[PDB]
């Protein structure tokens, strides 16, 4: 009944205000907020989304996330993007690749509320794609000069790995990911190092010691300890088979 209706795909595109896009172009942040408010409510009221042309909506949200000077709007746009990606599940796959790079770069913003929304967004989007498909953006981001981006990128990999099938990573990808993460692991920044250790430990948890160990032969003893600690705490939420 009620609960079953939650499984009923809703056409939210036809329910948005006729001035949704125009308001997002207003200079007054409170007007931009009005469009996002309405959208956020539509997304929370209808967890199951009908198929449709979401390109314009995704582009509008990305614009707010990457260019809005108001962090409250950035967080709201991030949240909406996360709910949109969740409501479409795999139906979001076609928009994923363009979103990933933008979200990762936005991790230069450190306000915790924005960070939480960005994590939710990139995590929901990951579910519709794969590390194989997003490797270039991910690896490129681990090279970002901004410590905050490097750290959040490594943490993104850690969370992603807990929901990844072991068969989703071939030898090449495993080596590329490990090599890139060992590089940030040896960075002078403490947070970046911890985040890299968490990602590496999760990677071992998922792929197994024998498979990954060889690639960490040159990691010093102290760092290996951090990695193993994280490995112990990592929880792989998926089922191989």
């Amino acid at each position: 009944g009620s609960h079953m209706d939650l499984l009923d795909p809703v056409d939210i595109l036809s329910k948005m205000p006729k001035d949704f896009y125009d308001k997002l172009e207003e200079k007054k942040w409170t007007l931009r907020k009005e469009s996002l408010e309405v959208l956020e409510k539509l997304l929370t009221d209808h967890p199951k989304l009908e198929n449709g042309e979401y390109g314009a909506l995704v582009s509008a949200l990305k614009k707010v996330i990457t260019k809005d000077s108001n962090v409250v709007l950035v967080a709201m746009a991030g949240k909406c993007l996360a709910l949109l990606a969740k409501g479409l599940a795999k139906r979001f796959s076609n928009y994923a690749s363009a979103c990933v790079p933008s979200l990762l770069e936005k991790f230069k913003e450190k306000k915790p509320n924005v960070v939480t929304a960005l994590r939710e967004a990139i995590d929901a989007i990951y579910a519709s794609t794969s590390l194989e498909a997003q490797q270039e953006s991910i690896v490129e981001s681990l090279s970002n000069k901004n410590p905050s981006v490097k750290s959040e990128t490594a943490l993104f990999i850690a969370r992603a790995l807990t929901r990844t099938q072991p068969t989703a990573l071939n030898k090449k990808l495993l080596k590329l990911l490990t090599t890139s993460l060992v590089k940030t692991l040896n960075e002078p920044d403490p947070t970046v190092r911890d985040s890299s250790a968490e990602a590496l430990g999760t990677l071992i948890k998922l792929m197994g010691d024998k498979a990954v160990t060889p690639l960490l032969a040159d990691v010093d003893p102290l760092k290996m300890a951090k990695i193993k600690e994280c490995q112990e705490k990592a929880e792989i939420k998926i089922k191989v088979a």
